[PDB]
């Protein structure tokens, strides 16, 4: 079959159809019109967007397709290096870091990070407890302070102290500005970008200098902490027998922050958005939080018992997966779905929000927020629900992100009632990630001490 494709406009190809800063949302609308697969061409480039479980399951066959570095990832690689997120599968440091780090990101490993996640979560709760009457909360902004600080503390035992500041720690300022410049890069040698380049280089140096110093401090003290840095200093890859070198360790630390901060904060923000818009679900979730979180701060075991909170989070990931697209290439010539010939090197994009709206899997009501879809997670067909990507190149942080989010949302629901005081209109900003831009609430404390 010929591959469906939107209208082309001479040499502009399909580009005039994507004149937006919200391309994923625009591509979803194109998928609504054209279906499970369409080609999209712009001057000098081509990809193919997939949106059905049936085709995405095939695309997820690692014998036929592997992770591609999109142009976004190639620009991020300028400061994330050969960390896990921005490496090709074949790179020696991908394989070594993957093997070394997997055990440190397992569900069992979460027991070791729990206390430090609670430390930052308590700081968030106390911030909100201390607001004066009529003050409000900037949701994504506070969730991002939380996730940055949690990844810093669990990643390398470093306190960014984001809840002490108006202006973030200089590392955060540089990382956020570097990521913003990478995304904005999507005539770059024009002199008017001279300042962009100088600033980018300056931000790289700030990031490398801090992380390289802590790595050095840690090797000097011999201190063993409950952080990922300790695991990386001590770990050996079973296959090569080699540890990660100090440069790659730095890139992994930078990577954890980049890959984890806004995905996780976006999830918490969308979950709270859906809860304030669905009062009955909010009540059920808050009832569970009150029933289960019976101690002054949560234990690891208690977080594991927040079943319905976990369902809420999965249903937020279903509707607005916060890293909404990933790229694949064809390893060899092949035919996709019995119908679409592909050449070696051809790119595919998995459009995750549209996958998560495949009516053939989810039924007719796909826009409804219904956590009960996830009552029995094992009943969901493989490759229908993919907010954390695919296979060996899936999110290594998944258990971390979900432990964090379940703990934090549980505490939020234990400690406060929330008000959508502005009747907030969902406005989804797209960068590397998705967030509900401008989402604000008021919280009324239940006055339960920590
Ligand atoms: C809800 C939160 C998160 C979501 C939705 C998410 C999603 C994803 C997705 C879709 C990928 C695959 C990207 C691709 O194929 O190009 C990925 C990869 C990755 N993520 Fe996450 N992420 C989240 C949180 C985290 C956190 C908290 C960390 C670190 C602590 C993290 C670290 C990574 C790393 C290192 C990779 C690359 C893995 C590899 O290729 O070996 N992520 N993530």
């Amino acid at each position: 079959k010929e591959m469906p494709q939107p209208k082309t406009f001479g040499e502009l190809k399909n580009l005039p159809l994507l004149n937006t800063d919200k391309p994923v949302q625009a591509l979803m609308k194109i998928a609504d019109e054209l279906g499970e697969i369409f080609k999209f061409e712009a001057p000098g480039r081509v990809t193919r967007y997939l949106s059905s479980q049936r085709l995405i399951k095939e695309a997820c066959d690692e014998s036929r397709f592997d992770k591609n570095l999109s142009q976004a990832l190639k620009f991020v690689r300028d400061f994330a290096g050969d960390g896990l997120f921005t490496s090709w599968t074949h790179e020696k440091n991908w394989k070594k870091a993957h093997n070394i780090l997997l055990p440190s990101f397992s569900q069992q490993a979460m027991k070791g990070y729990h206390a430090m996640m609670v430390d930052i979560a308590v700081q968030l709760v106390q911030k909100w407890e201390r607001l004066n009457a009529d003050e409000h909360i900037e949701v994504p902004e506070d969730m991002t302070r939380l996730t940055l600080d949690t990844i810093g503390l669990c990643g390398f035992n470093y306190r960014f102290n984001s809840f002490y500041r108006d202006q973030p720690h200089p590392f955060i300022t540089s990382m956020v500005r570097a990521l913003d410049e990478a995304m904005n890069k999507l005539n770059p040698d024009d002199p008017a970008y001279d300042e962009n380049k100088r600033q980018f280089q300056e931000d790289i140096k700030v990031m490398n200098d801090l992380v390289d110093k802590i790595i050095a401090d840690r090797k000097a003290s011999g201190e063993q902490s409950d952080d990922l840095l300790t695991h990386m200093l001590n770990g050996k890859d079973p296959e090569t027998g080699e540890p990660l070198d100090d440069e790659n360790i730095r890139y992994q630390i930078i990577t954890f922050l980049i890959a984890g901060h806004e995905t996780t904060s976006g999830l918490l923000s969308f979950a709270l958005y859906f809860l304030v818009k669905n009062p009955h679900v909010l009540q059920k979730a808050a009832e569970e939080a009150a029933r289960v979180l019976v101690d002054p701060v949560p234990s690891y075991k208690q977080v594991k018992q927040l079943k319905y909170v976990g369902m809420v989070l999965n249903e937020a990931l279903r509707l607005w997966p916060t890293a909404p697209a990933f790229s694949l290439y064809a390893k060899e010539d092949t035919v996709l779905g019995g119908e679409y010939p592909l050449e070696k090197g051809d790119e595919l994009m998995v459009l995750i929000p549209q996958l998560h709206r495949d009516k053939t899997i989810w039924g007719d009501d796909v826009e409804e927020f219904r956590p009960e879809r996830f009552e029995n997670p094992s009943a969901i067909p493989q490759h229908a629900f993919k907010p954390f990507g695919n296979g060996q190149r899936a999110c290594i942080g998944q258990q971390f992100a979900l432990h964090e989010a379940t703990l934090v949302l549980g505490m939020m629901l234990k400690h406060f009632d929330f008000e959508d005081h502005t009747n907030y209109e969902l406005d989804i900003k797209e960068t590397l990630t998705l967030k509900p831009e401008g989402f604000v609430v008021k919280a009324k404390s239940k006055k339960i001490p920590l």
